[PDB]
């Protein structure tokens, strides 16, 4: 599994893409306030050299307020990012599952007829009769799978994989709204600083900040990074959400269909010069229930001629129902 | 056997990671608290540089107690981890135990097979004659393998992987137990930190405590990765010890209904195009002692389709006995 | 994708040198200063050795002015320019969609075809019937990827790929007037430093600056390299924009012309001692849609003698339309 | 020798294991107080940064007592540690000495056979005539080697191995008792450390101790170390003892009945379909006395299969003395 | 092309040598003065430790006099020197536009032939058919090239590549004047230096300088390896243009006669014994336009031997005109 | 000679092992008294961080003595230690010049043979010709061997050889001794450290000694380090003395006797059923000078089975003699 399971749809790395750069900022802030300094601190009568590496933890675990000329989420947000980063994962672990659960094994197919091509693509010899090795090999694996999975949980796979993508969607608009609730709605904030507000006199996210201790001045450092940190993590976040949901609606719209979902199956039937007996709609009847999801992954996995090459040889020997 | 008896079930893997994340916190503690400074503190007269040096590790050993505007825990989490991550592993090893002392031998024979399949996958040859394959090589080294053992010890190996499932899932409850009576149920410390009582009202788990010594004032900087861990290890704990419980209620259902258990078998019987002589009954009665798990195995290791060839190909020569 | 689809335009790897360049910038300054010191500050009473380590941050983030014998940048630049960078990388990603969405796949072509000439241009054997080589493996390959393509959405590739060299131009013409906009037009600066007046005089970009606390003198090294910077960056990014914009403008009119785009096409067609059926007019009525552009890509990517033997190839089997 | 001498029993890894953490421990606590600091101390007057540089080794090596609100084993547990771990590798040296000195060689067989296994294990035209290829290479071998060790003091190998086992079972309770003699059973102390009562009022293991120097006040930093490893060393000291004697036992009453010894040898000769002459009881005749030891050790080493298969061949030639 | 197309004339890795080592002058001088300290300061009264720590750099940014017993280049040199790397690297590339835009490609044609010699120059069977080799594989290759070309903006390749030279000479000369017009013509520091005025007298080049302060004698370390340096520098750069306007000149002389620019190829053609019947006169007819420099290339490049070979077997195939 | 002549007897990688360990800690005690510190002392009046950093080095090369409540080894054991491990690996090198006077070659022919044997043991068409295998290829190197050997200073090989382990013996004898004149015989060393007497009253062996200086009280660091080695290097000295001694009586024996010397040939004679005419007499009488103990070289060496081959098949061509 940690081999070839573990290890491309059109906009779902976007998932691991966040993941990672999620983890980065994470790990960063760990580091950063766990090797380095955050924070500073001036008692404006003398130090020690070790008054201040007391005051400086002391101040820091403890609350600081803020006045122009006892807030603080520096204590949450370092966690809350790996939290969010473990979801974005999750969603990948839940439509292995639900594959896995499903009955067919999609995963091993695709790299059997994936591994084929790159073997045979370029033996000159097995490349006129192309038609024949691909109705010959690989083909009758597929229609294998096919008929075991038939018999096992497996009739309507996509719509395992619909909910796989609205759970995904769902998942990204919680993972923004929680970013929201932990301070102001982006442009509000980005307003106040285009037009020359940093934080002097709009207050939010100090950076020389009093503290108690029984006029000691501390100044933040680290917060520095938090908002030239969530200015971007916002925008990047909302996109991430909006391609996600644009990605559900088309998939939802395409289970509901069903009509025009073998329009790609249909545009391929019509290229290879045989046209034997095989009718349209026998195929369909043999294949739509599941196939057609799988041969749509292959083609959006693959490519598209090998996979126009597969589903006009799976006609050829179309006869295991008709 | 470090080669290949010591190195895939659904979600037992859990086991693995658990070992994995436990070791990691608790040597990452041990790191922290034996390289980094762990504690601080500041007497309110003056140092020399070596006093806090001393204090440090008095009120570190010597109990703190702690006021709000000797109790600690210290001493005893870094280990328990490790205690813990060897109670998750040892589950494994009672399994690889289990299956020596049956005198069946499982992980070689699933070896065999992955490496034939692996091997002659790919050949055109030797694929058309693919069921004359399965029969051919492998299926009488697993038949050698069931005639050795049906006369050692091994009758019942699904009752002896039954006994391990309730032991790990046995193990886990006890495990969360254990984590439990080391100060408070989860959501209560969850409802007191998400209304807003970090500390200073809430008490337990403080940050900054006195110190006897004969006003010190100690800051404990590592406590602060404690109750950002418990947070998330309840939790996973939990589930950990749910799925596994689930598994442990599948298996016993599986091994005490025995009749719906050949539902995988009875359906890959039931897709080649031979059904020559041996009827459904007299294949059970010759495998169903152990061949049916081991054919369990198979499937839920290798996949399907390779081992539904090699369980129809497993029919074509069952005579030893009928 | 990460192996062969995420991995040679004229002068489009500008884009990659400078999201390179870009990077290099601000993740150099990111580190000087947050490892070395960025800043220095001299109170002219006495220090302790940790005054000046707190008045360093405290004048950092904090306001500075200058007079001669609360204005900074240090707080935009480091980061803009990564946004920089990230906004010069999106127009491959632009294109890579694009490409995607119009159904056709071109870089799979071209490593093929690049494949097939590396593997068979040193075959001795294999080189008198060269055309027959050609005409035999991959123009089959190719054909079949223009049938394909030509059933869906796909017959204004080039508009396509016009829309990205627009997008291309008009984003760095952003990148450079948002560089603008970050204080003194790039000349002006230069006559004010050629005829010596470096910061005395001419008051911008200072490096001796005084700092408000409740006289203290504070000096600005990393600002030596900022001024070190501009002046040329200024004078790259406008050159990459004057690039961009000709070659936006050339395939703009390659794409409204379409009489002498066929230039090349018109040239290799008349090289072969063949000349047998198939005129000019009907390879280019069967062609003309989309194979247009993927032979001029050929042709820019292989080289020229590679993509003449091609297609003049490819002429010799146009039979699937006329 | 160091390539394949040099380097599979059931639970006697665990001698190599038990080195293995022995020798981690001690080399861990050499380095810690060789390298860190071990203790620290505090005059309640002044230092110099070079007081307790020095009155941190004179505490150490002289005597340190302890008083509740000159005992101390520094100098022998982290030595007595390497000792043990020597005399833990002292065993697997034995039997090989006697090995070696029994006459016959048992390793190179072994290696022998498992290299003839795994050569032709997968060959497939070598595969149907598999009892002709085990009675052809191998077996002759292993009949030279009993031939040869016949009249060489080696008629009673088993006896060799079983004192072997007996001394690796008097090891581990010897070492089992030195642990005891170096201070309190066990339980004691866990039932004095479960009930809550640490050090402060029990005594034994104090991390406060004072010292005398012509009110020094000495910390114990590696002592918390000491009963966070002892707790573990004893349990798996017994349950390693415990182990090695069940294991003698088993041998013992191996040898000592010599009835069910062959009980491995009398199943597998009754799987082969040949049964032609050699009755089963001249077979032992002309074997049981040596060979059936290392009969047996093939089946606990190789496995099962390629054991049956040698020793069923090994028949099928048995005619050196009858 | 970063594989291959961007990988020897006879002194024009000249221009690589000086990216180099201008490069390395340049990020050398950057290191030093960036982590070592470039100047020091001393004022006779007192210092804390960051007295000087300040001084350093204020003084460095500041202006800085001398007086025997506000001058300074400081702020320029280690940047001119890396702008002068990156345009002593342009001449490169604008030669490598250059032969893209003529039309043809010489680079691959001279890797082609120099494997194809490189493979079969030591095949004992393919040496005595060696001029039959030679007019068999690679000789069509460079004669599709030539026709492809001469079809395509390439009749004047000679003109552009002696563009190339002369912009190469220009820039030369231009870098040189530019290290002229930063200070003392070069002997005449050499005069003032070899009869012993180092910078006591003479002045210029000071390193023990004052500074303004509202006497601080600051030393300038690193202005020690100034005056080491452009003494070679100066040297170095007016050899290398020496050497590339001989080189200059050498290119216009070839290209402005074109009567002894055929001397090589007249001289290759009398060597071989056919002579059969392709007059010299027609040969460059055929070829005279830019073959001429092609073949110059491949003997400038490959050597002589191999040159000839290939230049005698191409008049055997001269046909495609006359 | 590097790659084969200088890299397996039993028990004489004991000399191998002794120079490991010897050398190694020679080497760790010149690490610790040159990189960390030996010595620490105490002058009870104040310091300055340099007057210990003399009186350490003054006190280590002057001498200091010990009171209980100028002695010392520290000069002489870090490098006996060195002399000792040197004259460890005298013999073996003894041992290689005896061999090359004495005109035989041992080591080539061993390694030939070993060769021979390791490249055809798995050879199966070549396993029936097996005795065939051996009288052909490697036996006529051995014989040609003896043929060469016999005539040049090579009849008393065996007396070269025991003479080499009377050496070795010695050395072993002389080694303990020196060890014991370095100072107390051990057990008693022991006996009044086991009862309880570890420096306080027993007097040698100090850790706290005072120092001349004109009560400086310095602590030996390192001694701890002495008393906690001699007591494992004496046990183990006198446990490879012991063994040495065993070996060299039997050798000693060997040698003397002669009639029982030939045992192993004897015995290995009787198991070919060949024994067609040579006498086991005449053999001897051909070989018995020499290659008697070169035959217990490849026994004692390669093993058995490959030894009792060799040494019977050279039977079948012994006709040099007789």
């Amino acid at each position: 599994s940690r081999v070839f399971v573990q290890p491309d749809l059109a906009d779902r790395l976007n998932s691991r893409v966040t993941v990672v750069i999620l983890a980065v900022s994470s790990a960063l802030l760990l580091s950063s306030h766990f090797i380095g300094d955050p924070i500073t601190c001036w008692t404006p009568a003398q130090f020690n050299a070790q008054w201040v590496n007391f005051v400086n933890q002391y101040c820091f675990v403890h609350g600081t307020y803020f006045v122009p000329l006892s807030i603080q989420y520096y204590q949450w947000v370092p966690y809350v990012f790996a939290l969010q980063a473990f979801l974005f994962y999750i969603p990948r672990f839940i439509w292995k599952a639900m594959i896995a659960y499903s009955g067919y094994d999609l995963a091993a197919a695709v790299k059997y007829v994936d591994r084929f091509w790159s073997e045979n693509r370029d033996k000159d010899d097995k490349f006129k009769t192309r038609l024949a090795a691909f109705e010959g090999r690989p083909s009758v694996y597929i229609w294998d799978g096919i008929r075991l999975a038939r018999k096992k949980r497996s009739r309507n796979m996509a719509l395992f994989y619909t909910l796989s993508t609205v759970w995904q969607a769902v998942n990204a608009w919680i993972q923004f709204y929680i970013l929201t609730q932990l301070l102001l709605w982006g442009p509000s904030i980005l307003g106040d600083l285009l037009q020359g507000n940093d934080w002097q006199t709009t207050g939010h996210f100090p950076r020389i900040v009093h503290c108690d201790f029984n006029t000691v001045l501390c100044v933040l450092t680290l917060n520095i990074y938090y908002e030239k940190l969530f200015i971007f993590l916002w925008f990047w976040l909302v996109f991430v959400a909006v391609v996600s949901t644009v990605n559900c609606f088309k998939w939802i719209y395409y289970l509901c269909n069903k009509t025009k979902a073998q329009k790609t199956i249909k545009n391929y039937l019509s290229t290879a010069p045989i046209k034997s007996t095989i009718s349209d709609d026998q195929f369909f009847s043999a294949l739509g229930e599941d196939g057609l999801f799988i041969m749509d992954q292959m083609a959006l996995n693959l490519g598209d001629i090998p996979a126009s090459y597969l589903t006009i040889s799976m006609r050829n020997i179309c006869q295991d129902f008709i």
